Order: structure tokens, then sequence, then C-alpha cells
């Protein structure tokens, strides 16, 4: 049982109704490893290229323009502030394939739906 499932799940949920918005700021497609065990235990694509966007498991159906690959408990600790991400990246724990520039732009946009 991951703890990163719960977190996929409501982002769904949240594009379903911001989605249209986030995809016009991003417009991007974005793969997930979680890793518990430095062993893979789940594969997340979140695309935000069309409509409102879509969270599904699994690799990409297409290219992902960025891949992010983390533990389960370092997810978590982005997600709940209590790790920065840019430091878990120049840490090692963090790690970005593609384009990482996108990375960027990913965090402020949803964050700012964080406080709505
Ligand atoms: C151009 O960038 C210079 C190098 O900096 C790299 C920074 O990388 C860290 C940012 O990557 C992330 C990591 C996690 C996330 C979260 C987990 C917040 C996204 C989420 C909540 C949608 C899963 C977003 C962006
Ligand atoms: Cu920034």
């Amino acid at each position: 049982k991951l703890q990163s499932t719960f977190v996929f799940e409501e982002i769904g949920r949240r594009l379903k109704d911001i989605g249209p918005e986030v995809v016009k700021k991003v417009n991007a497609v974005f793969e997930w490893h979680i890793t518990k065990g430095g062993n893979i235990g789940a594969k997340w694509t979140i695309d935000l290229k069309s409509g409102s966007g879509k969270v599904y498991q699994g690799p990409a159906k297409g290219a992902a323009d960025t891949t992010i690959i983390l533990s389960d408990e370092d997810f978590m600790e982005v997600v709940l502030g209590k790790l920065d991400p840019q430091k878990a990246f120049f840490s090692g724990r963090l790690k970005a394939r593609g384009n990482i520039m996108l990375s960027q732009k990913l965090c402020m946009i949803l964050k700012d739906y964080a406080k709505l």
C-alpha cells in the first residue's frame, strides 16, 4: 500500500474541476515512478495536454515530457510541505528526467490551486 496513491487519486478528482485551466498553463505530460525499496511500486501519469487533463496509472500512453522518480515517503513529504522538491533534487533524493524546466510549472500551478 502506497500513501502516494491517495494523492494521485485526489489530483484526478481535482482536475475534473480545475483541469481545463491547469492544462492551459502547463501543456505537458508528467510521469511518476514511486519507489518503495528503491523498487518501483507504482507508476502514474498526469496528462495535462488536452481538455480537463487526466490522471491514470501506468506509464504514459505516449511520450512523457518529464519523468520524476522518488520514494513514496519522499513524495509524501513534498506533498505535505516538509521537503522542498528542489532541495531534494540537488540532494539526489528526487530524480527528474526529460524536460526538467517543465517541472517548475507543475508545482507552482497546483499549489496555487491548493489555496482555493
Ligand atoms: C528548471 O529547474 C531547475 C532544477 O530544479 C529542479 C526542481 O525539481 C523539483 C520539482 O519537481 C517536482 C517534484 C514534485 C512535485 C509535486 C510532488 C509537488 C507535484 C504533485 C503534487 C502534482 C505530485 C512537483 C515538481
Ligand atoms: Cu520556482
